[PDB]
RNA sequence: GCC
């Protein structure tokens, strides 16, 4: 049937300058040495990406799908959702959002300037009146940082981002923001992934694992998911939205947004030229996460049913999927997973790597992360979330005139505090840098799901206790997989090995202790792993007085 | 670019 894209041959041009690394990286050249391996994806590679995502979709649904969609619509119908005022929507626009072509930006939008509010009213009127004219979008290459991998062909090409003008983005929120806050949870319940912190993700996967008489687990990811999403998938997303009770004005805007924007349209580069035409998901519109997550849930749950997965418990995050089910023996389990993949492929959600049954929770990876296990202060097993540190290490070394990597360090320290690589490497480096800068008590921003939170380094111990438990400060005897992977990643980026970080950590610890105050608590709590005379660590008062629930919505 |  449909191509995902067509192209005019016009290039995908840059936003402005694409930052160069420098001959000296003063914040990160004591963390690792192989700076050559660390690179940013640029618009030069946008052509290579285009080729790899332009292809013809043919989708074939069936009774399992139909049955699943039916049940999801019913679940949707228990949701009521409101329009947002034009003003509420303006004020959910992030502070640095790309400016409009009509001479105003996000500052004006957030402060409700008259010009801006005016334009947005006209845009909304035109949405309510015209349910048809395709709405033009800009296409840009995303800039992300990775570590070169020769096993996977050198350097990844940039992914493509497609979005409408700022004025339309605000209208999207008016129509659909309230739904994005409610529909996912209503349709998927406990399966909805973005509701959990690391420790909760872990606790959920463990409960799920323990409930089975004889468990089996697998993970799934769709190759180039946005480009596999069909016009029909998108219209089916509308039906799911429409199954909620909504003021009629929302219904009309939602429908018009679907037909003029979501199902497809023309794409312009940043130089203004016509670039191509799209008949798949624009990753850039408001409904990108909600849609990806819901359409993935629909297909996946259908696939489980097509393939005989018994007693599936799921966890879904965009196109990333884990299912833990009752094993039917390894012979049947392997056949079933092939059926699953076959069904998903029919549903136009083909895999990057074919999935595989597993029978040990450590070997299942999803959202680039996995559960692992260590021993706690009293010798009991302690389960926690970790990941390959390669990319976090690479981003820890992205330093330019306009980008400091310190926020990156902080974000990882908080998400992955119980990991051996955060504790020994990133924490040691982070504290060492800030002490020498004398900026320990200065606040930093922590980025997560589009939100930023001001955090003070001297509060890490409390935040960590709240978020991960007091055991995060006392875990030992990490697993073989985990020690192997960390050693290997440090070697690959030319970073000192763990032994050395242990020395550096003893020094950082002592400096912190000698400053007394909150700094000394950082020294005792965060670096107790680093000394022979291991102190007794007690619950922190400041911790009890703390609410971090919004951090992981 | 969006959650
Ligand atoms: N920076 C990102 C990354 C992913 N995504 C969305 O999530 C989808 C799945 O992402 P992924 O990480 O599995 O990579 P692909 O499946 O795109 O190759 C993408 O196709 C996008 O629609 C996004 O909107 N922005
Ligand atoms: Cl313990
Ligand atoms: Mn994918
Ligand atoms: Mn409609
Ligand atoms: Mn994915």
């Amino acid at each position: 049937s449909s191509m995902s894209y067509s192209w005019t041959g016009a290039l995908i041009t840059p936003c402005g300058p694409e930052e160069e690394k420098l001959p000296i990286n003063p914040l990160s050249n004591s963390l690792l040495r192989y700076h050559n391996k660390v690179y940013c994806t640029t618009s030069k590679s946008a052509s290579q990406r285009a080729k790899k995502v332009t292809f013809d979709r043919t989708q074939v649904l069936d009774a399992h799908y139909d049955s699943v969609l039916k049940d999801i619509k019913l679940a949707a119908s228990k949701v009521s959702a409101r329009l947002l005022t034009l003003q509420q929507a303006c004020q959910l626009t992030p502070p640095h959002s790309a400016r409009s072509k009509y001479g105003f930006g996000a500052k004006e939008v957030r402060s409700l300037s008259g010009r801006a509010v005016n334009h947005i009213k006209s845009v909304w009127k035109d949405l309510l009146e015209d349910p048809q004219t395709p709405i033009p979008t800009t296409i840009m290459a995303k800039n992300e940082v990775f570590c070169v991998d020769p096993a996977k062909g050198g350097k990844k090409p940039a992914r493509l981002i497609v979005y409408p003008d700022l004025g339309v983005r605000v209208c999207e929120k008016m129509a659909l923001y309230d739904i994005t806050q409610k529909l996912p949870q209503a349709v998927m319940g406990a399966s909805y992934g973005f509701q959990y912190s690391p420790a909760q993700r872990v606790e959920y996967l463990l409960k799920a694992w323990a409930e089975k008489k004889d468990p089996m687990g697998f993970s799934y990811d769709t190759r180039h998911f946005d480009s596999t999403v069909t016009e029909r998938d998108i219209r089916t997303e509308e039906s799911i939205y429409q199954a909620c009770s909504l003021p009629e004005e929302a219904r009309t805007a939602i429908h018009s947004l679907t037909e003029r924007l979501y199902v497809g349209g023309p794409m312009f580069n940043s130089k203004g030229q016509t670039c191509g035409y799209r008949r798949c998901r624009a990753s850039g519109v408001l409904t990108t996460s909600m849609g990806n997550t819901i359409t993935c849930y629909v297909k996946a749950l259908a696939a489980c049913k097509a393939a005989g997965i018994v007693a599936p418990t799921m966890l879904v995050c965009g196109d990333d999927l884990i299912v833990i089910s009752e094993s039917q023996g390894t012979e049947e389990d392997e056949r079933n997973l092939r059926a699953f993949t076959e069904a998903m492929t029919r549903y136009s959600a083909p895999p990057g790597d074919p999935p595989r049954p597993e029978y040990d929770l450590e070997l299942i990876t999803s959202c680039s992360s996995n559960v692992s296990v260590a021993l706690g202060p009293r010798g009991r097993r302690r389960y926690y979330l970790t990941r390959d540190p390669t990319t976090p290490l690479a981003r820890a070394a992205w330093e330019t005139v306009r980008h400091s990597p310190i926020n990156s360090w902080l974000g990882n320290i908080i998400q992955y505090a119980p990991t051996i690589w955060v504790r020994m490497v990133l924490m040691t480096h982070f504290f060492s840098i800030l002490m020498v800068q004398d900026t320990l008590d200065q606040n930093l921003n922590f980025e997560m799901y589009g939100s930023v939170y001001s955090v003070n380094p001297l509060d890490l111990p409390a935040i960590i206790e709240r978020l991960h438990g007091l055991d995060a400060f006392s875990m030992h005897t990490y697993s073989h997989h985990e020690l192997t992977r960390v050693a290997s990643a440090l070697r690959k980026l030319g970073a000192p090995p763990l032994r050395v970080w242990k020395s550096r950590a003893r020094a950082v610890r002592a400096s912190l202790i000698s400053r007394g105050g909150k700094a000394a608590v950082c020294g005792r709590y965060l670096f107790n792993w680093a000394v022979k005379t291991k102190l007794k660590l007690t619950p922190l008062p400041e911790a009890r007085l703390l609410d971090l629930s919004s951090w992981f919505t």
